[PDB]
């Protein structure tokens, strides 16, 4: 089945690499097709007939669970546009070791690995790494800053969309995250490009192959494609408070005698800041509670009240024509990436990611957890003691003061909340542009509206 294929298709590179080396082989003689077929027939031969030992990351028990569950609740994902297919990845976040995953709906029916070789947008699940991560990181942004989610056009002329919206006001980072709204991420993105920040140098330490960085809906998933096992890899550097673990299914190839052709070699990157990653923790957190664009927390509630208490973070993506769901999901131990499509990209029905992946997602939590009782863990995440909380204006993000509208200084007063920052001086005093994005006309309406309130 995906285990058995996924594991041989590993060990044959891992011992292709083991061969050449052994041979002598070098990096020269190796770009020779001819040499490489020969290593990769070699290696597969080698493990057919070589009694070598594989050990794998993987939980028996949870893997054989997972299977079970696709197999029993498989069809909850059916949404009347055919048969869903499916991918999900469960890793540990301490390690990126891989303890069970699904690769389709059916093996004996479609051999397609949704978990490991299939590559789609990874949508809105694109935000917090590479748009809102990456700001906090930078000390461009803290929990509570205010984001444009005015209209505003792409390059190309065409409205930014979120369903039938082209847009509201100024909104918190909070409410940006919750709906997943696309402005204010087109906004963020635009922010780092304009200061220059090396976002490739983010989104590569954690395995992310991007070819084009100046692509605006890169927030959104555009010019983005990723594995399961990829994205959650992404995940799981968040949840770790900011340290990647390269993923891995394969820990060590032995030989008969007990020679090591290959061992995984743990190479921990800090890619975010603790006071990032913890921050981001609270928003995600809030994504699942809020229930806005995912049912999971109703879902997994009602089948496991205890489990659903565990400290539950995630977001939600779907592609443009609703061809692609996705929910990304941890607790402080694992990280469980979710995909959901059709194989010919034909779109799924608008809710398949709401409510269907969203249920069956709760369903393969549960199973994980009835298989391995602990395996989830009791842990909460928690702020960083290097997080600075800055208290901030509600209505602007920043520090109480004041500002020039339209010539009058203005005293800019009124309800406070505590702002998360992962800079060294927190959030700086309210500027009149407060912000992150918008227009002039928009700043002229956004304090319309907070005079109006002094
Ligand atoms: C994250 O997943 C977000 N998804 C997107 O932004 C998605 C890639 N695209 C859209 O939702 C807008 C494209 C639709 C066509 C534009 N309308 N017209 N004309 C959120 C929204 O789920
Ligand atoms: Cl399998
Ligand atoms: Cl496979
Ligand atoms: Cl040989
Ligand atoms: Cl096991
Ligand atoms: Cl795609
Ligand atoms: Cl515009
Ligand atoms: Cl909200
Ligand atoms: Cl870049
Ligand atoms: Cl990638
Ligand atoms: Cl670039
Ligand atoms: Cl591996
Ligand atoms: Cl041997
Ligand atoms: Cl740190
Ligand atoms: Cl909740
Ligand atoms: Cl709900
Ligand atoms: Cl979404
Ligand atoms: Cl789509
Ligand atoms: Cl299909
Ligand atoms: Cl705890
Ligand atoms: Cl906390
Ligand atoms: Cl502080
Ligand atoms: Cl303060
Ligand atoms: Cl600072
Ligand atoms: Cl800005
Ligand atoms: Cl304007």
């Amino acid at each position: 089945d995906y285990l058995y294929f996924t594991t041989l298709a590993e060990a044959q590179e891992r011992m292709y690499d083991y061969l050449a080396q052994r041979d002598n082989v070098s990096a020269k003689e190796l770009k020779n097709e001819a040499t490489q077929k020969f290593y990769r027939d070699l290696a597969a031969k080698e493990i057919e007939n070589g009694g070598y030992k594989i050990t794998t990351t993987i939980d028996q028990k949870i893997h054989s669970a997972m299977q079970s569950a696709v197999a029993d609740y498989g069809y909850l994902l059916d949404d009347g546009t055919g048969r869903v297919e499916v991918g999900n990845v469960l890793m540990d976040n301490q390690t990126g070791a891989i303890l069970g995953f699904v690769g389709g709906r059916n093996y004996q029916e479609n051999q397609n690995n949704h978990a490991f070789d299939t590559k789609r947008s990874p949508a809105s699940t694109t935000k917090p790494l590479l748009a809102y991560g990456i700001a906090i990181d930078q000390g461009l942004m803290g929990s509570e800053t205010i984001l444009s989610n005015y209209p505003t056009n792409f390059a190309n002329g065409n409205p930014i969309m979120y369903a039938n919206s082209k847009g509201t006001g100024m909104m918190t980072l909070g409410e940006a995250l919750n709906y997943s709204w696309n402005i204010p991420a087109y906004w963020t993105y635009r922010m780092l490009r304009e200061n220059g920040v090396d976002v490739k140098g983010y989104m590569e330490k954690m395995g992310y192959e991007i070819p084009e960085y100046g692509i605006e809906s890169l927030p959104m998933g555009g010019g983005i494609e990723v594995t399961v096992a990829q994205h959650t890899n992404g995940y799981q550097t968040l949840a770790n408070n900011g340290v990647y673990h390269q993923k891995h299914v394969i820990s060590k190839i032995e030989a008969a005698d007990g020679r090591v052709v290959y061992e995984y070699q743990d190479k921990p990157v800090q890619v975010y800041s603790k006071a990032t990653a913890t921050i981001m923790q609270g928003l995600l957190r809030e994504v699942l509670s809020s229930r806005v664009t995912t049912t999971f927390k109703s879902n997994l509630t009602s089948l496991n009240p205890t489990l659903a208490n565990a400290d539950w973070i995630g977001k939600t993506g779907t592609t443009g024509q609703d061809e692609n769901m996705w929910l990304m999901l941890s607790t402080p131990r694992l990280t469980l990436g979710g995909w959901i499509g059709h194989d010919d990209n034909h779109s799924l029905s608008q809710q398949a990611g709401y409510s269907n992946n969203s249920n069956y997602m709760a369903h393969l939590v549960n199973a994980i957890q009835q298989a391995s009782p602990s395996i989830w863990g009791n842990e909460r995440f928690a702020l960083d003691p290097s997080v600075v909380k800055s208290e901030v204006l509600k209505s602007t993000g920043q520090k109480p003061g004041k500002v020039s509208v339209e010539g009058k200084e203005v005293e800019v007063t009124g309800s406070t909340v505590t702002s998360y920052w992962a800079n060294k001086s927190g959030a700086p005093a309210t500027s009149y542009r407060f912000a992150i994005g918008g227009s002039d006309a928009d700043y002229q309406n956004a304090w319309s509206s907070i005079v109006g309130s002094l």
